[PDB]
């Protein structure tokens, strides 16, 4: 893969995780907080994750690619499970909706690098 | 299900980050670093794999098992790829045969993990 | 001082876990809205527990200002999870085993603050 | 209040450019041939990134904000940008990436420095 592609992929997790902590803080702070512990738990996943695939990504080498590659499919799978369960909520809440555009552009950059690798 | 299965995966996954960044440090601390840097690469993407998969394991409230078989996965391979790259120091770096064993126990518990769900 | 600094990070290690445990526990409790500042402040406590976590792993005495500065956070953020642990503590389990993790990893760090000088 | 939430949207944007510019330098130093010169270097750029990512999520977290909580960690991050920007100045001359992480943690610095004056 691309080093630019990397390092674009890499931002987009950074800004990932922190879209989603501010998503699942700001349900956190609804009324309707019980109906958006889904949302919040997978929120915290993919921050995780995100987290996690940008430390990864900064030490790939092309060296055991298979390191790299299973965790760009975890970082894909997880962006796109909270990407859904944002878009659920995205028509009542604006941090869902800007959430699941941030999850949206991650998955896309985790799929595009598994892609080129 | 497998729930003390879980609990054992979260623990090795723990013991596992320790593990690893203890070696990463040694390694980045002997005369010879030159010739372990692919070590202390994989040492601290097992490290951020592990404490990412021992949080996403550690959370119930709508759970998605596609979420936890991605992460699992991910560990798994991650681990596995530690565990060899400290077994060919092993002879020479108590920290690294220490780091691999490790590795190969979180390796198993993941699996073990994986074919219960 | 090298035995209180494991300790130390696997306290770190293990209060990140119990912190993560606790917030979904909550987050699956009826009464979530009445949890909200518990599961943020175990959000942060988690956080920079991991952070600690790794940043003691690579400690090498030489620039203990750093390591000093995120003992104290991590001290600070234990400290204030326990105590809003400790409000839910009698009528939530998972509250209480969390405010006695945040508890033995506060004196861990602060251990090691008084150890470094 | 307002000024406060631009602050810290801007200290957040700080933090998630300076963690990538210190994991760019610690593997760019990691691939060196003089990488035995450098494990200061890279051990500071990893404690920066680790703090700087977990500074970011704090700040953006608003329920049941308690100051004091905010302003330590905000404290930790500023005193470990400012040591990173250090030992990535030591190295500036001779490596591009140390010069570039180096800038990055100041900036962060002075963002965290900014937002530690006007809490608080
Ligand atoms: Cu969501
Ligand atoms: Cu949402
Ligand atoms: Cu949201
Ligand atoms: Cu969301
Ligand atoms: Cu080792
Ligand atoms: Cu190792
Ligand atoms: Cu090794
Ligand atoms: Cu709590
Ligand atoms: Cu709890
Ligand atoms: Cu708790
Ligand atoms: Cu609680
Ligand atoms: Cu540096
Ligand atoms: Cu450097
Ligand atoms: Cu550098
Ligand atoms: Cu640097």
């Amino acid at each position: 893969v691309d080093r630019e592609a990397m390092a674009r992929c890499i931002e987009e997790c950074l800004r990932c995780a922190q879209a989603c902590t501010a998503c699942a803080d700001a349900c956190l702070s609804e009324p309707t907080v019980a109906d958006l512990t889904k949302c919040i738990r997978t929120d915290m996943d993919c921050a995780d994750v995100c987290t996690a695939t940008a430390a990864v990504l900064s030490r790939h080498t092309g060296y055991d690619a298979n390191v790299t590659r299973a965790v760009l499919q975890a970082c894909a799978t997880v962006c796109a499970a909270c990407g859904d369960e944002c878009a659920r909520h995205a028509g009542m809440h604006e941090h869902c909706r800007v959430c699941a555009e941030a999850c949206r552009s991650c998955e896309q950059a985790c799929q595009e690098l598994l892609a080129g690798l």
